[PDB]
């Protein structure tokens, strides 16, 4: 009746280090695809009566790997398990959360519309990290947990940044203002702002420090018009701290060619190949909060 | 088959008004109460085929004009009506909309509550004007309309302050940079940033003029302390713009004795009785808006 | 994992009756109001796998009590509860079971949007005593405890009415039939009846003791009327036993000067208040009822 | 798009009275059964579009024409049918409506299956005639309509009975005391009533002519019983009015040797076999009725 | 909170050995009929927390054993127990599980009709034994175990035959060669197929015996012919191996009159009394198989 | 109000066919991918009370090609359309429409699953060619239409091979007797069968010419097979017909290197760059069959 964890063909090194801090393994999966590119999972052990825990990033092929979380919530449901729980530590397509404004033609919410297919599915349960809007909450009928990583970015600030006791913060758009709020103030530290449309700054930045905080990063437009633009305000050198660095399209180009000196991002997404072709880029470990999160979930 | 459009008990002004601009009158309906508090509902007219629209705005009462809405809603199905259209001018709570963070111990989800009583009522379609989360359109299954205020607040803005090609507008918290910021790219001027915890600025604000915008104002606890931060910092006058005044609790006596010029509101809150105790409140008409898009939902 | 039990903001004084009853206390929750006049509920207390019970009573401003029991419901759900049941001494809008009849124009059925609210609120089991209709128990998924306060009612003719052999249970209208005559059955004595439209009498009510017996009493409209017809006929002294008194509008006023010698009532709506402005209100407890179907349905 | 009838396996003579009150003619369905017991429905016309209406009476074997019903309905439903209206003149296990009381071990509520079955087949109307409790409409969550047979009761007592200025009506048990003193309110005549447990009058009926009205017999326990305290009080004659005539068990027996001197029924259950048996049965026709409500539901 | 095993009207004696298979015995239950032809449903004990497992075997009349069911399971769910299962050994309505083709004008598809009831009643996994398409497990969205008869077949196979190490396996139509190919397959021996429009016959089956297999035979209407064409062509004799036998219609008259050497048939349809008028008719127990799937459905 | 008819990423020339013989074009819409693998759906045109019809056949990458189908037809649903269907030429998951048998472990329903996410997504009606299983129309609640290349595949037949009047249709599997009998009973002819487990054959094809027929061929290790069989036991040549013709993995270098003379399929599936690496394989217009199929289905 105790936890069997499962884990999908997307980001294993993640699943094997939340196996290690729950003191258990990986249950028996196969994950592999037909010859016509259709999903198999065949679940080897007995999921009967148990807790079972599955965790999926949204990375690599989005869609690939939905369908088979999907698949493997409705086996492990049909299965008459206990209560099936959806660790996702990316959420995929959880930009698209609005019907957008003039000039989107009847745009789709696909947020919404991946919530609808993990409900019915079967899931129980979801667990995410730093969703893009926290009202993707209100997104399900089944508790949502809305894990935060900024505790691990200001010890990440704290321990490697010598200077931040005198640094700033800056968004690298307007929707960044709360969190990058929050961040100056537990810091104890002032901030800034910059807003693209052309690239504008509201802030002191002048021969100081300036550490960029954004959710994500998919092909790196903002952050590097940032970085160009601290630059040339004065600032002596540019950080950059991510809680998910997708890092598709150009992205490695980018960064490489430019003058960040740390580009800090977490094992949301898999890094272990986009680190290897940029030596900017630093990863810190998220596993503990994942665990200690299943185990609340768990014992209750 | 064609249009019949119903009024709650609260704001029967902006009823009125919608109904005139519709060329057509509200539908007969007896709304009082029973002698133990409970809703009285009573439509005298036949609403069988047609397309059923109410007005009921999230204002006074919120309880009891939430149930009245409900119990109309669920009378007009009843009695076998084509389509039922629920139009809310302010969305009752819109600002419980996250399970929040670290502290607040347990708090549920209001909005979807409310989203969820609306689609069991048994509404077809969902009219709102300016939510305070865009993200609300997803927590119904059912069409969401989100109008936006933002046209009549730049016609106000150029037609009264004359000097509106060289102000700036500042948001008083950090919620609000979007709204601030789109504004500003509209006029093609600058923009300022306020936070409190204790207020902090960002931003020019020297001896000129700037505009408070903001989505709502419940009891003016915000906005006040942002005019006293740009008077205190060096700007001219302080103007405030507001979607939704909800102006309760002290309110009224915070905005007499405050230096703002203007405090610009919308119909969306009846504002006949604020208006009276207090001179600097200016209200600004969106029957139209409503009315347009009560038009393009029923033509199709 | 046992019993979590928490109150609601009407009725105190009998969920802290039916708390120690149980040798619990009610759990930590501050349920205070909003400036807009919105419902804040927080849950101080763990209620994750509990097995969690509110007691609501439909009394006072009754939307505002339904507000606050659907969103102390949503938010127990919401916070990983094991079950969730939701105990209704007096039923909302439990007079509204009906379309009615020909005249009561596309009139709505509010019990039924009562108990579908409740249902996708997230409620589990409901236990009510002495529904108004007893099929409103069909208008639920979920099970349904319907209670009875006949046993206190016969215990209190036997203890207190000393000629209870010798009496007779008057219906003061005609859909209480039932009622009347199962009591009368019970205690072994005849019955008589009583039809508005204007009163007519079907009885012997001549020198002796009756009773008048119904489900609640809203203003008095009825029971006083009845007790006038009675005096008339050539009752000695007329007596008034009721489950739910709401006595709402005049109601007091009509009792003060009427010729009850006892209006006999139970606990399910506060009582306090009412008995001081009139000497002839007694009260028979309840919170025995309540807490042993809360422990029946707990054990298991 | 206009009205399409159909009928089921029971009560044929009803169906093709509707029809032709309707001036039109039931659709082509053949209703056999399978060699071993199975419905088979085969709709022969094009039911695409159309506004199906289907007449299924609780009469009969109960369950297997229920299942003709549930089965037609679907089959309309997945033909692509715009609405189905289920008209059941007597609904199936409508005496099924609570959970009983003390004493009775876990009883189930049958009318709210029936109602689910029905609205899980793809019923979107319910129309039907005089219900054992009214509040069977809230069972359902599409429109229900609860036609009334008192009209056609009405005058049958004033053409046939010659004295109906002097008569008194009669119920047979204490829940028909709402229809008796419905019809004596209308009437502008007295009443009186009857109750066992052995029986128990209160009323006159002393050398006049006295009236049993309830809405259903169906093994004549009641009304026969009534009609002996009735000839023994001093009733020089006893009537019968009944809605739902299901003269099952013994019945026609207990109705021949009794003093009747006429038992009224309607249409809604087959009478034709009973009449031949009974010279007391007569039956008031009731088409009308429910071919005006299809009428104003198909317009609208 | 261990297994409460309760069985319908119908097949007796199959829940009496399967109860003793798990050591166990019947519940308290007494299903009866109403003298209207209704189902009355009475639980004597207490389920409030079992897992309650229901047997109901489509047989007989249809219809009136599927409302028992029903009624049965929305009762025992009503009555707050904590898991019911429905234990179905012949599904009804299975042969309707598609729409057909060209010339069945608007059939209906009773079988998922049948599933969607069961699953409205409150079912929460289904047991069923041999069913007539394997498809129908996607007829349900909870758990349906579809248990197989033939290690049985092929026991019976090699006890009773003593050539069946050089015998054929023929199917009687031409849906039937997956079960006929795979027992075929089991038995290491070859196999032959027959079809009819008249009958065809591909095969050696010359001076042999084969082995007629087929789902179930409801009027002999096919295998007899089977038979006739086998003899004609030179088989010695001819046997006939079947999982459901309803043998309704004629049947009996034709396997009477007919060459078969055994008809061999399962528990799951009552054989007593068919077996008396018929001396071929050899029954199979399968209680073993069922009471296996319980405890392992129960156990976890 | 009328036909407004889109098309997916997959199979533009199916889609433009069928738009061709409506008499109408394609919808603007521009179905795209983002940076990082998420679906972009952008629908230029109003579908405001509309009947819009999307065809996305399941063939390239499934995934993809069915996130884009529940996109668009979300997108559709949310922006007022009257009725959104979708018509899938090649149903994916098809094959997993079972939980399998024996040594299968824990295998999903995909097919359920798939049918669950089209409902959800907001489809109103289902269109289907040659289903791999029929009774996957009982896995939607919605109406199905299960269309079929049976006449094509006749007329192929009669027109291209001469000898068709003295030829044999051969199953590759045991599952295909029902389609090659159909078959051969149209064209009044005899058929054989081929089980594998090791090939083995009952028929004739004996100097003869004989015809494959299947519903699928994924990788062609059916059919192959077949053909060395049947070449082996004395068939002069061997056809293959097929609906569905996928034709993945090694595939085209099997057939390249065999002895078919031409391998017939249809359009559901792209099979223009496979034609142009092999002259054997041929191709059926199935486009007038759904165009007829969605005229039958709006006109109505
Ligand atoms: N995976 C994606 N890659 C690139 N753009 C996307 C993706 N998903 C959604 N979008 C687009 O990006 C926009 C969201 O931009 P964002 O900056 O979040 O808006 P906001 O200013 O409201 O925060 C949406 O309009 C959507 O069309
Ligand atoms: N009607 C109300 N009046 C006052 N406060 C409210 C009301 N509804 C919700 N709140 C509280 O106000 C907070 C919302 O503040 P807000 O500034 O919108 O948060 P955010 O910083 O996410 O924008 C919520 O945490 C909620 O507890
Ligand atoms: N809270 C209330 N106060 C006063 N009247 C009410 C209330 N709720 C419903 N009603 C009205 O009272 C009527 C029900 O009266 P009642 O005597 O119970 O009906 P019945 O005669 O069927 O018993 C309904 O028609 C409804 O309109
Ligand atoms: N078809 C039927 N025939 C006989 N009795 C029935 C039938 N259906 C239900 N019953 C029983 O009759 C009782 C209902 O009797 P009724 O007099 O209507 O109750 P009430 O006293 O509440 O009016 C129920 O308890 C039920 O067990
Ligand atoms: N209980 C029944 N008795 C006789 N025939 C039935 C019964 N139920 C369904 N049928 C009919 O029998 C047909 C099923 O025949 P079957 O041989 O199973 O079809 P298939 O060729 O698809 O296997 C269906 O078309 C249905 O109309
Ligand atoms: N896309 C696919 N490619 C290859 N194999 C598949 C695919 N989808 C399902 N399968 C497997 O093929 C099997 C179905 O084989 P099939 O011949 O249809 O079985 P049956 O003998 O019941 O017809 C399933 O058990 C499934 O595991
Ligand atoms: O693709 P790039 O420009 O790197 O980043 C996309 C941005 O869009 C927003 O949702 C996020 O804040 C993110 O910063
Ligand atoms: O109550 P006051 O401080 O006036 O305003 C409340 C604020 O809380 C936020 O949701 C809104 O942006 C609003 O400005
Ligand atoms: O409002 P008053 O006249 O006090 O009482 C209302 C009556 O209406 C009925 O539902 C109850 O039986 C109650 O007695
Ligand atoms: O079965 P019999 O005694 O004829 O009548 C049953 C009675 O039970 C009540 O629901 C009806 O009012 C009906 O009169
Ligand atoms: O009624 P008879 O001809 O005996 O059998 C009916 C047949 O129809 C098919 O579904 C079954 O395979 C069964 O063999
Ligand atoms: O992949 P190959 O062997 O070509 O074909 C797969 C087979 O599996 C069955 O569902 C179909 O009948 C098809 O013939
Ligand atoms: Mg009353
Ligand atoms: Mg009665």
């Amino acid at each position: 009746p105790n936890i069997v964890l499962f884990s999908g063909s997307s980001h294993q090194d993640l699943s094997q280090r939340v196996a290690d801090r729950l003191g258990l393994e990986l249950g028996k999966v196969v994950t592999k695809k037909f010859s016509n590119q259709e999903t198999s999972v065949e679940i080897g052990e007995s999921v009967r009566g148990e807790d079972v825990y599955i965790i999926q990033s949204g990375c690599g092929e989005i869609n690939d790997n939905l369908m088979e979380l999907l698949i493997m919530i409705n086996a492990c449901k049909i299965a008459s398990s206990s209560r099936v729980t959806a660790v996702i530590p990316c959420f995929p397509y959880a930009r698209q959360d609005k019907k957008d404004k003039v000039g989107e033609s009847r745009a789709p919410i696909s947020a919404k519309l991946v919530a609808n297919m993990l409900s019915v599915a079967g899931a129980d349960h979801i667990i995410t990290m730093d969703l893009h809007a926290s009202q993707i909450q209100g997104f399900f009928d089944i508790p949502v947990d809305n894990l935060y990583a900024e505790p691990a970015v200001l010890q990440w600030i704290r321990e490697n940044i010598a200077e931040w006791k005198n640094c700033i913060i800056v968004s690298p758009d307007a929707g960044g203002a709360k969190r990058v709020t929050s961040i100056a103030d537990r810091l104890n530290v002032e901030f800034a702002l910059i807003h693209k449309e052309r690239m504008v700054l509201v802030g002191d930045v002048k021969d100081r420090v300036a550490i960029l905080v954004d959710d994500m990063a998919d092909t790196c437009g903002t952050i590097c018009h940032a970085a160009d633009k601290l630059l040339s305000a004065g600032a002596t050198k540019v950080y950059a701290i991510l809680t998910h660095g997708i890092f598709s399209g150009p992205a490695i180009s980018r960064i490489n060619n430019a003058a960040f000196e740390a580009v800090v991002v977490t094992n949301t997404i898999p890094q272990e190949d986009k680190m290897k072709h940029c030596t900017k880029i630093q990863v810190i470990d998220i596993s503990m909060i994942l665990a200690e999160a299943i185990r609340r979930t768990h014992n209750g």
